[PDB]
């Protein structure tokens, strides 16, 4: 069986929680805390290992943007540090291609990054690649057909509807069709041949809307909206279903977890996180042992 892992997040301050949800039975496990609290991080999995990337420790005793990469092994229930990134990246996006981790955008204080770097687990090494055409924090990232997409975000001045694609063999970014909605701090993932962008902040409101980009038609189509408006949500795919976790609706740090069934085009309440939080990192791997 495989679990949905949520790492870190924010409520009152940045959080160190690592908790795993089992869609088969509805259960939550609390697992080993992150060594350093962090919100605005991303999660990913490579070789059955869970990685937590970037973020920020918003704490009463100060605010520290994170360049950290840390690895969680479900077999041992232990976190280990990996090589740090070139730069702190709060409100980061990440994607995995061919066993490598791409770290995209994010902020360091008032620095809004367009830079991108790639981590190679085999060598515990980061290397910068071509920067994006746009500065993007709160950027959504997904991978389809070994191409990397950076979607929406905030450039330091404006929230963005724009999106762009990275072609690894050309080390080159190109713009794609923009979304039909401005979205910053959305959830972005892949399902089938489509990039989905769920929720976000448009500069005025948290969004419940959801749209998807078909790489073959180069067009975005709205699907059914989520049951909750949310920015700074976590998102993942577990057995062909999209799950969204937490976020902020303009009133409450949400504990709501919803899942999308593409065949019926419906969103369902699935479970509640143990506590409301925004800006988590989320990914899916094996059960501890
Ligand atoms: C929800 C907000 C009031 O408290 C937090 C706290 C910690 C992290 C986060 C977060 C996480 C991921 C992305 C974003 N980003 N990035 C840009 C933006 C924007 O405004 O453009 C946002 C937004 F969600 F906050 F919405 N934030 C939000
Ligand atoms: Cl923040």
């Amino acid at each position: 069986g495989r679990l949905i892992y949520t790492a870190g997040g924010y409520f009152r301050q940045s959080l160190s929680y690592l908790e795993a949800y089992n869609p088969s039975n509805g259960s939550w496990l609390r697992l080993a805390d992150l060594q350093v609290p962090r919100s605005g991080l991303a999660g990913c999995v490579v070789g059955g290992l869970l990685y937590a990337v970037g973020g920020r420790n918003n704490s009463p005793d100060g605010n520290t943007d994170s360049s950290a990469l840390d690895c969680y092994n479900p077999m041992t229930n232990q976190w280990s540090p990996c090589a740090s990134m070139s730069v702190p990246r709060n409100r980061i996006g990440v994607g995995v291609i061919d066993g490598h981790i791409y770290a995209v955008g994010g902020s360091h204080g008032c620095i809004h990054h367009s830079s991108v770097e790639r981590y190679e687990p085999e060598r515990d090494e980061w290397h910068l690649v071509a920067p994006m055409l746009t500065r993007r924090i709160g950027v959504g990232v997904a991978v389809l057909n070994r191409l990397l997409y950076a979607v929406g975000g905030f450039d330091g001045t404006n929230r963005l509807n724009s999106a762009e694609c990275y072609y690894p063999e050309r080390n080159e970014w190109r713009m794609i069709t923009p979304m039909n909605t401005i979205r910053s701090g959305a959830g972005v993932c892949v399902l089938h041949n489509c990039i989905y962008a769920a929720g976000g902040y448009d500069g005025q409101d948290q969004l419940n809307s959801v749209e998807r980009y078909d790489v073959e038609t180069e067009t975005w189509t709205f699907v059914a909206p989520m049951r909750h408006h949310r920015s700074a949500l976590g998102i993942t795919v577990h057995q062909g279903k999209i799950y969204v976790l937490g976020g902020y609706d303009g009133h409450t740090f949400l504990d709501s977890v919803e899942c999308y069934d593409p065949d019926s085009d419906t969103w369902s309440e699935v479970t509640r996180m143990t506590s409301g939080r925004s800006g988590v990192g989320v990914a899916v791997t094996m059960e501890p042992c």
